[PDB]
């Protein structure tokens, strides 16, 4: 391993995480990354979001039967990034189409009434300006709103008009 | 605005830091860095250590007479890195000597009996990658620890044996 790390995230092992079972890669350099909400209870501290990431994860390897928590990453409002499946693997997050062309990102907690806090917002915006240094991701990639290409109502009202202003925005 | 990021810095206006009187300016790209620790409480939440890093500005503008908190960053145990005096401006944390050749970063608290989270120790090279990345600091940068400078026990028994294995550290 040639190691020149990006960013900081909260490894695996640290959040407590349960041994991943998936092995589908991704196609670097990733060109779309999709950002939705958990839509479950949010956590300000490493502590508590450390334990919602472990929440998250059990919820969808124990109830739902997936190899792995279904994000590539997730985004506390302590202002962390949790680790998912990571830059390299494939995710279940936006349906057969897009989980295999793309990164997929959410922040833990609903946003229809609530905005995020900039920390978590400015964690997200530098992972992916990390992912596109480590080649993992395009350096012309493409946020959409988990709502842009499936029917649902995340990544929350308040958050999907936020991201509409990034840069990398595409509807 | 002024910011499209970096490190997932908390800026001075989120930590409701005392606007700064500071004026000399470090010349790019600055090669040491220097590490301590502030010897006051220690926090692990964006909440507790916000108000501790306006704690320790307090004491340095308000006491010392000093025309901004010292440190150029400052850590918290909460994973964060809260935005000092900056890249450009130069600090006051490793006397005359060393105050215009490096950047001063600091772990709030006290590290001699205690250890800093992993995700402190995360949050600080990150920091230093996201120097060399804008030419804040040299490709090459050395890291000394307070005591390598100064006499005194910061940054403290603990804290200074880890930086001691940083692959930048020097004596
Ligand atoms: C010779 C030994 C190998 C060293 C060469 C490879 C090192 C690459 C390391 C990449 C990881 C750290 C890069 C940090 C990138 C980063 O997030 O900085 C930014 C720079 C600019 C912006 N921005 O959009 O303004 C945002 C972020």
């Amino acid at each position: 391993e040639d190691p020149p790390a990006c960013g900081s995230i909260v490894p695996r092992r640290e959040w407590r995480a349960l041994a991943s079972e998936c092995r589908e890669r991704l196609t670097r350099p990733v060109r779309y990354v999709v950002v939705s909400h958990t839509a479950g209870s949010h956590c300000d501290t490493p502590a508590s979001c450390a334990q919602q990431a472990q929440n998250v994860q059990s919820y969808h390897v124990r109830n739902l039967g997936w190899c792995d928590v279904g994000y590539n990453f997730l985004i506390g409002e302590d202002g962390l990034v949790y680790e998912g499946r990571g830059w390299n693997i494939k995710g279940a997050h936006a349906g057969p189409t897009w989980n295999p062309i793309s990164i997929g990102i959410s922040f833990m907690g609903n946003y229809m009434n609530r905005v995020p806090p900039p920390r978590a917002l400015r964690a997200a915006q530098n992972l992916l300006a990390c992912g596109v240094a480590l080649g993992a991701l395009r350096s012309n990639y493409e946020v959409k709103g988990h709502r842009d290409v499936q029917p649902t109502l995340s990544p929350g009202d308040r958050l999907y008009e936020i991201i509409q202003t990034w840069s990398h925005y595409r509807a």
